[PDB]
């Protein structure tokens, strides 16, 4: 003779995941890049199909985005005691001024970016909404992750950060 | 009428194993669970990876499945414990009409086999295996049903009944 019942916790990536993701799509412009760099602190972004479709194609590093932008800026002016100005005289020729870079983005702020010389990284996992907070935590622990992208059949749906996960697991 | 009159030779799990297994996968819903319970009489099922990949991760008991379902149902009518199911018209009891409505709403919700107990099999039974070795396997472990696998993948079920009969016919 016996009875039947029970209870439990039941949290999931979705009741933690941020649905407003700062992503970079193959259709974004150099203005989009500068924005992501200036308006965030993220060390990497999800590299999407298109802001509409949202097919997660991988992720791009901040240092990788900074590179594309640098290669562009330089490959544009590529023409081939006085007052001191501020300038990113990289390379080693003759101070490429800061006023120039300001005017640079004014001119190419809407030019779609060419992510060809850029390195997109493939994720070694798949994290879906239904996933339990415990399996999501174990995933982060075994791979040593800080941020993971939750997908839905290839499409970006949100971002989960280990911080948010731990806190949710303690609340 | 009917017909018959045959026999067998050097038989193997495969020439006996049922290839259409009723399994439970980690991706199945609560409807799948209610299905397996209402349409079968099995005491346990093979717990698979995905119905597609079919990695045999273990096996779930019927009582175990009934539990997960029970735990769901109750932890859906809000929060709280203490209330038996029942044919309506003694209070705070999940009425049978509610449970009906329950499966109508959670029928396609994938199940969380976390609170559930999955049992690891102590053996490996492959297709190439001879009907004599499979019988000895069942005999020593005292089995009724065994899952035949192919490199981790669920391939079919063999029942002791089927084995004995095969060994006599």
């Amino acid at each position: 003779l016996s009875w039947s019942s029970a209870n439990k916790y039941n949290i999931q990536v979705g009741d933690i995941m941020v649905r407003d993701v700062t992503s970079i799509a193959s259709t974004s412009t150099y203005g989009d890049l500068l924005h992501v760099l200036r308006q965030t602190k993220l060390k990497f972004f999800p590299f999407v199909d298109t802001p509409d479709t949202n097919t997660l194609l991988g992720s791009i590093d901040r240092t990788e985005v900074e590179g594309l932008l640098q290669r562009r800026i330089s490959a544009y002016r590529r023409q081939p005691k006085q007052k001191g100005t501020g300038q990113v005289a990289s390379r080693f020729e003759e101070m490429l001024t800061l006023e120039e870079i300001y005017r640079w983005e004014q001119r190419e702020k809407n030019v779609v970016v060419n992510f060809e010389t850029c390195r997109i990284d493939q994720s070694p996992f798949q994290l879906v909404e239904g996933t339990s907070l415990q399996k999501t935590h174990t995933l982060f622990s075994l791979l040593g992750l800080d941020r993971a992208y939750v997908t839905s059949m290839g499409k970006l749906v949100g971002v989960v950060a280990l911080a948010e996960i731990q806190a949710a697991i303690e609340g």
